[PDB]
């Protein structure tokens, strides 16, 4: 039975699933967690066939479903310019998880979470372009499932400036060879699909829900907060040892 | 009179027309229709001068004129998510009709409708980047009119997961020859250049008055639902036989 | 005192200051100042490590504080087609003041102002993706303090067309030598960052309040109304005479 045709197409499929990763027929994805003191998660999918590239603007880091604006906006803005009694939105997010996977290159990601202005460091002139914290490959956990293999980075916003928070990421699909997927010969292929797909974000009552209606059906990798990994596993079929 | 030199100056500016197609001082245009029950349409407007690269999400496809969210967004989110007693919004679009013109290469188009949550296929880590659905060049219709060239493609969404679509489209530029428009020596002036212009859209009542007061008044080729072509032509002008 | 290790410390953060414009490590900024008729203002960051791309749509330039919209769109879309006994919205812009800083090549810049439909000329395939009014580069004023360089360019919008405004804005990162950002051995590095960062804005009461609050706290170079320049100066320092 082991050896029936139809148990070859099954393993077809998995051998499928597995290099499909690796095939430039497949996407990168980066899902933004955002996790509110309401216990609700609000989640961005940035995804690219190459290159993931995103701004995630103040707005779309606060709760929008569990909701004049200036009188707080200003006071974020600049310093004691605000004309608010709130100290602190309640919709501002308490904690994040980013969760890299596909072909993702870690070594090339990027997770630089500023202020309400987006401005890194004393002032504009002086800003970086890579401030260190946001080099965050190395702090990435690396998880594997199967054969597959995804990177989660979690960690808590805060009181201070990061508490209003904006966020830019990017990433690169891993290239194991010379080819460049902007290589002369492939760039205007790869251009041309620069917004497949443009940031998208949904909205959940909780983790728990999430990971019925969300993860498990769309088969996201996943680490619940009790530290639970919720991912499809496919494992490995080779017909020969493997370094 | 034929000769005289005010109808040359009328045969420069229509050759001036015709070959401005081919130069790189034109934009390239993906105009997508969006045909609602109450018989208004909305109309977005993509263009880039070399590529255009857009996602049309479900916000943006939806009638935004004749309109909590969340307790019907839940439930295209995930299977019967959903805390809604409507089934299917009235201001998702019955229809579409992407027209493509200006120097568009017809064979580098892809039009991917997916439904609400963006996601080809059975889970995120088998998304095909292009399904064989999106590769729909040689299903738009070629009209001509004069030597103006232009393509149409037109469908239903239905009321199945499409019904609440979401949409990515890619276009490059014709080249017909071989220095690329993202060749190193041009790429960083093309790069400049690509979001020039970002997604804009607009809503007419009628197709009938969207005709008069914007597809005549800014010459955009357009077919009507009666199969009428509404477009600017202008006759070919050459002095010797063409092949 | 002078040859102090403390002052050389100081002489060290300046000269970094001036080196970390020309560097790799820094951000090219444009900043679109918008004035409104209740003397507010509202301001966009352009921003990006080697190449702004940007468009402003009419949402974006109106003043968005103090704030069916379709009766007066539809006669702004088309000619004689609107349904609103408001001629002119208040909300839409006075006047406007392009800053560009940073590692700017001003050359390299384009500012297109279109009206609410964004389309060039007298029909879409017509258009120019040029036109000779988005070539600004030579109407800038250059700006000087200490060693920090930067340009402005102020106009009105009008009662015309352009009362309508949208626009089109994209410059490049002067690049004194012949690697080109955008070559092959780094192209795919700079497209990772395409969108580092998304265009972001903010609103003000008062341009002496928004000089106080921002153009002080964020160090952006700025002239006021008055012709006034509010900028850091870092003056130069140099061991050997400069050409
Ligand atoms: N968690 C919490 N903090 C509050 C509350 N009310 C006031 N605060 C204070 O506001 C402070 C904001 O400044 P920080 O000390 O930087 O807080 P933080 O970002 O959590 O701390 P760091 O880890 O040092 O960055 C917090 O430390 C709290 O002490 C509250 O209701 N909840
Ligand atoms: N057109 C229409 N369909 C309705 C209505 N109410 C319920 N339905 C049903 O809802 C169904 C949704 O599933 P599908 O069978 O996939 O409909 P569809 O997308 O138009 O059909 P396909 O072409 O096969 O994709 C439709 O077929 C209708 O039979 C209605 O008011 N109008
Ligand atoms: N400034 C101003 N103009 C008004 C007002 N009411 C009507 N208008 C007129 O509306 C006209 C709009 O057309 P244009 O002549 O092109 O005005 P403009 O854009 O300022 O003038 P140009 O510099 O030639 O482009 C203005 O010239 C005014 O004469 C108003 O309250 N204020
Ligand atoms: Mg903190
Ligand atoms: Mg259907
Ligand atoms: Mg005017």
């Amino acid at each position: 039975m082991e050896n029936s045709a139809r148990q070859v197409a099954q393993d077809t499929r998995e051998l499928h699933l597995l290099q499909h990763i690796k095939s430039d027929q497949s996407y990168i994805y980066v899902f933004v967690f955002l996790y509110y003191r309401d216990h609700s998660v609000r989640v961005w999918k940035l995804t690219n066939p190459v290159s993931i590239s995103e701004t995630l603007d103040y707005d779309d880091l606060i709760n929008n479903v569990n909701r004049p604006a200036i009188y707080y906006r200003e006071g974020i803005t600049g310093n004691d310019a605000g004309d608010s009694i709130i100290d602190k939105a309640y919709c501002e997010p308490v904690s994040f998880m980013i969760v890299a996977c596909g072909d993702v290159d870690i070594q090339t990601i990027e997770v630089n979470i500023q202020g309400y202005d987006e401005i890194e460091g004393v002032g504009i002139l002086d800003s970086n372009v890579t401030p260190p914290y946001a080099i965050t490959a190395t702090k990435f956990e690396r998880k594997t499932s199967g054969g597959y293999i995804f990177y989660t980075y979690c960690g808590l916003f805060g009181h201070g400036d990061r508490g209003h928070p904006t966020m830019a990421v990017g990433v690169e699909k891993k290239n194991r060879n010379a080819f460049g997927r902007m290589h002369p010969m492939y760039v205007a292929a790869n251009y041309k699909r620069r917004n497949f797909w443009a940031k998208k974000d949904w909205w959940f009552p909780t983790e728990g829900q999430m990971v019925e209606q969300f993860i498990k059906q769309q088969s996201i990798p996943y680490v619940t907060a009790d530290n639970v990994m919720i991912a499809p596993c496919v494992r490995e079929i080779r017909h020969h040892a493997h370094y």
